[PDB]
DNA sequence: ATTACCGGGCTCTGCCATCTTA
DNA sequence: TAAGATGGCAGAGCCCGGTAAT
């Protein structure tokens, strides 16, 4: 009877909660109280708390031996409260979606039998807490799938290979086997590939690739194509272009566009920009920023050594008073 | 003294469909 | 036989600066 006017007390977006998971306003018995209390203990603040509570109802159902207990576990990875209530704070749902303990310490012992080191550990809990909610069956089918990728490919030994893909892609193991496996017969397809160089990519610049969504990669890839084919680029130098700087693949289809035309329409050859690729982290707003300056200056562009424009704040604002 | 090369840091969460389970 | 547990989807860059090269 009290729960929907704790909720309220607590600033619960009770509409919120309720479509997400209804099943748990039906129930007899909740824990809202212990667990706003649980979460205080530990420096949560009230609107974390509501945040949390207000995206994943089932919280407020765990009891606080459970709670402690997991807590606790996941501080054998973690070195500090504040560094977990940051984490539920960005998404409650490793936390608080499974109340099986001891899949999690398998967890967390089956990592550590993989060879990672505990700052690895805590590095994949910080980045992909996901990782140890997922049974310990689908972490090992990810991994057993890492090791026979890696050895299927040119790897001296695959347990490394699996260590190193970790380490340079902390999210490798949320992500299915079926998505990962597209990635990689993508990149294998679409550019040369021999292993080397596969597992170069994969470990290394074009690690992320792996956790691109469903043919998020391949229309991707084909807009840059498209794009750059446009304007007077062959095959191979968009194959080219495109490995030296993987990120690309990461822009919207328009935003990449946009960027590609905000620096042309200031005169910027597209051979500067793609002997340049880096000039194409800087956003949108910091390009034109930066070309208003530089042109607001002597500065002509079409001659310039455009590779300022992607240069930390600092170093670009040296330079550029220099420039003057 | 200045630019090139290159890697690292952030946060990548929240929804829904399908099973298990009591 | 409804909830809870679980898997898996779609999501869509920008910036800084240490060190090597010049």
């Amino acid at each position: 009877e009290d729960l929907l006017k704790n909720l309220l007390t607590m600033g619960v977006d009770i509409d919120m909660a309720r479509k997400r998971q209804p099943g748990v306003f039906h129930r007899m018995i909740t824990n809202e109280q212990d667990l706003k209390m649980f979460l205080l203990s530990k420096g949560a603040s009230k609107e974390v708390i509501a945040s949390i509570i207000s995206r994943y109802p089932r919280a407020i159902t765990r009891t606080p031996e459970n709670l402690s207990k997991r807590w606790d576990l996941w501080r054998k990875i973690v070195t500090s409260d504040l560094e977990i209530v940051n984490i539920l704070e960005r998404s409650p749902e490793s936390f608080f979606r499974s109340n099986n303990n001891l899949n999690l310490e398998n967890n967390i012992k089956f990592l550590y039998s993989v060879g990672l080191t505990r700052k690895c550990l805590c590095r994949l809990l910080t980045n992909a807490p996901r990782t140890f909610s997922n049974s310990l069956d689908l972490n090992k089918q990810m991994v057993e799938f890492l090791q026979a990728a890696g050895l299927s490919l040119g790897h001296n030994d695959p347990a490394d290979f699996v260590r190193k893909i970790i380490f340079k892609n902390p999210f490798i193991l949320i992500q299915s086997t079926k998505r990962v496996k597209a990635n990689i017969e993508f990149l294998r397809s679409t550019f040369n590939l021999n292993s080397e160089e596969l597992l170069v990519l994969i470990c290394g610049p074009g690690a992320e690739i792996l956790d691109l969504s469903n043919d998020y990669a391949r229309r991707s890839y084909a807009n840059i194509k498209e794009k750059l084919f446009s304007l007077g680029c062959t095959e191979e130098e968009v194959q080219k272009f495109v490995l030296s700087y993987p990120d690309v693949i990461f822009l919207a289809e328009k935003k990449f566009n946009d960027k590609i035309d905000c620096l042309m329409e200031e005169n910027i050859s597209i051979s500067q920009i793609i002997e340049n690729p880096r000039v194409l982290d800087s956003s949108i707003s910091t390009l034109k920023s930066r070309i208003k300056e530089l042109v607001n200056a002597g500065c002509n562009l079409s001659t310039l050594n455009i590779t300022l424009l992607s240069w930390s704040k600092k170093r670009y604002e040296a330079k550029l008073k220099k420039l003057s």
